[PDB]
């Protein structure tokens, strides 16, 4: 078996292993690379997702986030305070300022115990979740807005024909700001890429052992557990790596730079924290091996995490018991 230590994997392709998005997948597969939950991909030095970044400061951020933190310093929830719109510029001046800046500190260790000791003392403020690409409609390999798409991946592995549309989103993120602990919709694989700013961190649990992630997460968020079966979903919850330790879950964590592809894989549980001031995009895709996930994948009946028009056929078609009391919750 490849990677039986669920090492978080590195790549460094060359300009022609480049080519063939799928091909590439499924030769990281074949070195074990899925069982850390997350990959990281490193492009060829003469790729280039765009020539410059200079005019994207009038890309408008139409809700960003405050993200509040309730609990205690390794053991918290957030919620999301809807703010008013501001661009790209405004954010990015937001984001330098003296009250939301990076502090100063002597290396990503470093950075990492003060976002641990301080977070829940402070709101950073995030534009998620924005429709949109800033790939050149002109670079061809590993463009997030020209992949292959789910429904299409669905079609030819089943044969069944399904509404629904899949397209990226761009998050734009400064110091502090926090994402959750989580699997993608459906247990899909994610593809990430930093395009520009400051640092990623990234901590990730094998997806052979995300049972043990969620018994935790029950213990330590006693009534979101009682409201809803599946409320990891919600993306709410954060556990610092000295609980995970604490509690033996098995785990790993490593920093994207600008420049650096992510993968996570399906049923991977991911959480994490920017270091400052940085835009990355986001898209979720599939593969034949993620069928068999899509089909087991739990969900929020609650009707707390509210999901995509996408997301309807796939329960639909691979979750059909389920169907009904989903859609109860998105209804
Ligand atoms: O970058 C972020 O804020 C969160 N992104 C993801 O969870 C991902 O790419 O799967
Ligand atoms: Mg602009
Ligand atoms: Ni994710
Ligand atoms: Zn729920």
């Amino acid at each position: 078996a490849q990677n039986p230590n669920c090492n978080i994997m590195i790549f460094h392709p060359t300009k022609e292993e480049f080519n063939d998005f799928d091909k590439y997948i499924a030769y990281m597969e074949s070195q074990g690379a899925h069982r850390a939950g997350l990959a990281k991909i490193i492009p060829p030095k003469e790729w280039k997702a765009r020539e410059t970044y200079d005019n994207i400061s009038e890309i408008l951020i139409a809700t960003p986030l405050q993200q509040v933190a309730s609990g205690r310093a390794g053991v918290f929830t957030q919620y999301h305070k809807k703010k008013k719109a501001m661009t790209v510029g405004e954010y990015r001046h937001l984001a330098n300022s003296k009250k939301y800046q990076t502090p100063p500190h002597q290396n990503f260790e470093d950075l990492e115990r003060k976002y641990w000791k301080n977070r829940i003392y402070n709101s950073p403020i995030y534009g998620a979740d924005i429709s949109g690409s800033l790939f050149d409609e002109n670079t061809k390999q590993w463009n997030l807005g020209h992949l292959g798409t789910i429904q299409d991946l669905l079609e030819k592995e089943c044969g069944v024909v399904i509404e629904g549309v899949n397209t990226p989103y761009l998050y734009f993120g400064m110091w502090k700001t926090t994402f959750a602990w989580h699997t993608e919709d459906m247990d899909l694989y994610s593809i990430n890429y930093l395009h520009l700013g400051e640092p990623k961190t990234w901590y990730v649990v094998p997806p052979e052992h995300g049972q043990r992630l969620e018994r935790l997460a029950r213990e330590l968020f006693p009534g979101s557990s009682r409201g809803c079966g599946a409320f990891l979903r919600h993306k709410v919850a954060l556990i610092s790596p000295t609980v995970l330790k604490e509690n033996g879950i098995p785990f790993n964590r490593i920093t994207q730079e600008a420049g650096e592809f992510m993968v996570t894989f399906p049923y991977g549980y991911h959480a994490g924290f920017n270091h400052g001031f940085n835009c990355a995009e986001a898209i979720n895709f599939a593969t034949p091996r993620w069928i068999d996930y899509g089909k087991m994948a739990s969900q929020c009946s609650c009707g707390e995490a509210r999901v995509t028009f996408s997301m309807d056929a796939f329960v639909r078609i691979l979750q059909p018991e389920r169907y009904d009391l989903w859609k109860r919750g998105q209804d």
